[PDB]
């Protein structure tokens, strides 16, 4: 069931913003594992004595990087006068968000029909405002509210290409790779109380909770009218055999923050082809493999939707599947991006629910906790 | 003429240790843009709560990424019980560097015979200590003095496999890459005054002045007894028409600090092709190349120890050339290698001064100063 009880108009998810302590790095190591291009940026070379900040893209799916310089270069600045592109960075903030969490993700962006009506009525319902509305060039405002940790929501809402002050990058720093990820799918947090987390931000967005079906979590989902902005949010569950994941990232990134991002994918096999031969050479590593039983037991729950040879695709990459009344989920996950075990990617794909498809067809893969426990002692044999 | 007045015996360069905010993300762009393998391992996987290093290696170049994780893994630890595998390494310290200068060059290390005497003597001999000399695992000793900025000269000495505590990668892990970098062949230092600069240094050391042959810097380069240890050092030239890229280092950088790190090729020209191929998929991009006037004048310059095809190779390239009464030197320069325009990397290939090649064969190249301004000029008509 979904009331549709949004209390400001929700487009799509906009983009997703890491803090970084150099972006160029960071930034060009995403863009060769991820198969994203440089199409715009911020920097000292556009003017920002403040932060640098580089934006990949693939398909509708927005990376941002940013880092502050030297406080020294704009010493001199006020708010009033700053070249700051993003009026809500702020050096401080940036450096001990970075030594606290690490490498993590500041600001998840969606895009609103208007992003001062948002922020108004958020914190007319409870949010806890972090930076107010502010209008770029006549042209674009972006506001942020607190969703969870140090982490914001951060709306943005355009009259009528990034944001005013982003120059795009010439074409031959642009080189235009692609593995076939198209957009965000769903962001989740870690948070020590899901409880407690659940209320605050469906408390002020208006978002329902998105219909499920000792893993170490209980999780539930937010989501948005359409249910095209979907926010899972986990929490920790203590005393069990093996250590709780949830509890592991709550150690090492002191506290609460965005646990992984759900990158949907055109073509799960081709992406999945493309990052693995990038693995050792600059790209991102990939969880384990389950078993061959796992996928010896994927012609009994999908042998309807996948052919012999798409699920013998599946086990050369080591790609999960699991499925909901609606719908089937292919997924893997990343091992983590960064030093910390903290923040990992997903690559998905969803097959049914076609009206468009609708959101979060097929789940979020929580069934896969059950089949990996009995594909695991089903191998043991 | 060289005195050899080394204070105590200098084997080679042994490695360079970078202070990064996340060294995964460091380290992974830097082996593919320089193609360089993992190595070697200290990071939780293998016990260390304090850092996570990683080292890459190409020939006998040795590049260690290093960050901190949340002091609060090691909180119980104090320095008898502590779990880092390089002693020195210090939480604040390293966050304090990263914020100041922003991803750079925390230490240069040299092989001595004896790092506790190399410590002892130099600081004998005026310079500032850093970290006493400890013994690890009764296998190799550490020391660290002041060099300039927050850069340390780091002395490392084996009883008789990089450092006690670091695990050698998984073989899957560690893809073979090499673009033809072998050594490290200089490292040089911006500092405000090279007087003092020099002084000290020479002061405690012993190193002797490397004899050289309106750019905006004077340089002295310092050199161990058989001049396979280089060490440049650059000062800015004030009231010049263009500004001293020297002075616009310590303004970005805020202060001294590595300005770049000279990497010897066994084959200038394949390291080239290959680094070129990767600029814009994650990998490191070049300075301007020269306008073809450079290339037209290189006939007369050196066109006794290169052919015509191996000149319009440089051309393709970019790459520069310069002359000694002893050698020939080939280099290029990357641009910056993170969000600050400090550190960058020059690479070269010496030819020349056989007896194995004597070090220094052909100079630096500030014959390139002139060259490349009157090609300007000459382009220009
Ligand atoms: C993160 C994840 C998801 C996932 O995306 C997700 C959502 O989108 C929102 C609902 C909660 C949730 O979990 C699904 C299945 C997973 C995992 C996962 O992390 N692990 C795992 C655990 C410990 C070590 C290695 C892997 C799994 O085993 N399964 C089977
Ligand atoms: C750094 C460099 C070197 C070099 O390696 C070096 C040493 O090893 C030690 C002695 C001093 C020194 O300079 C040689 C020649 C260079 C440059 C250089 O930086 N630039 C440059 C300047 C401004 C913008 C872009 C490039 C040059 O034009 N030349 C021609
Ligand atoms: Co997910
Ligand atoms: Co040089």
């Amino acid at each position: 069931k979904n009331p549709k009880s949004d209390k400001f108009k929700v487009k799509r998810f906009h983009h997703i913003e890491f803090w970084c302590g150099d972006a160029t790095n960071v930034a060009r190591r995403f863009s060769w594992g991820l198969g994203m291009r440089f199409s715009a940026k911020s920097d000292l070379s556009t003017g920002n004595m403040v932060h640098a900040s580089y934006l990949l893209t693939s398909g509708d799916l927005r990376f941002l990087f940013t880092a502050p310089y030297s406080p020294s270069l704009s010493a001199g600045e006020i708010k009033p006068t700053t070249t700051a592109s993003i009026p809500s960075f702020d050096h401080g903030s940036c450096r001990s968000f970075f030594s606290s969490h690490g490498l993590g993700v500041r600001a998840v962006a969606i895009e609103v029909e208007d992003a001062e009506s948002a922020f108004s009525i958020s914190v007319a319902n409870g949010a806890i405002p972090s930076s107010p509305p502010i209008v770029l060039n006549e042209a674009v405002t972006i506001a942020e509210v607190k969703l969870y940790g140090d982490v914001v929501l951060r709306y943005v809402s355009y009259k009528a290409e990034f944001l005013p002050g982003f120059e795009r990058v010439e074409d031959a720093s642009s080189f235009p790779l692609d593995y076939g990820i198209r957009r965000l799918d769903h962001a989740v947090g870690n948070v020590p109380e899901l409880g407690p987390a659940l209320t605050y931000v469906a408390g002020f967005t208006g978002f329902h909770q998105f219909a499920e079906f000792e893993s170490g979590l209980n999780s539930a989902v937010l989501a948005s009218n359409d249910e095209m902005v979907l926010l899972p949010i986990n929490e920790p569950v203590h005393g069990t055999k093996r250590k709780s994941q949830i509890q592991t990232y709550l150690e090492h990134n002191e506290g609460a923050g965005l646990q992984h991002l759900a990158l949907m994918s055109e073509d799960i096999f081709r992406t999945l082809r493309e990052m693995r031969k990038r693995s050792s050479i600059g790209g991102f590593d990939f969880m384990p493999s389950p078993p061959p039983t796992y996928y010896q037991n994927l012609k009994k729950r999908v042998g309807d939707v996948l052919s012999d040879d798409q699920i013998k695709e599946c086990e050369e990459l080591g790609i999960l599947v699991d499925r909901d009344d609606q719908g089937t989920l292919l997924q893997i996950f990343t091992k983590p991006l960064g030093d910390r075990p903290t923040i990992f990617i997903e690559i998905i794909q969803r097959v049914g629910c076609m009206m468009y498809q609708s959101g979060g067809c097929g789940g979020f893969g929580k069934g896969n906790f059950s089949e990996l426990f009995k594909s695991i002692e089903e191998y043991e044999k």
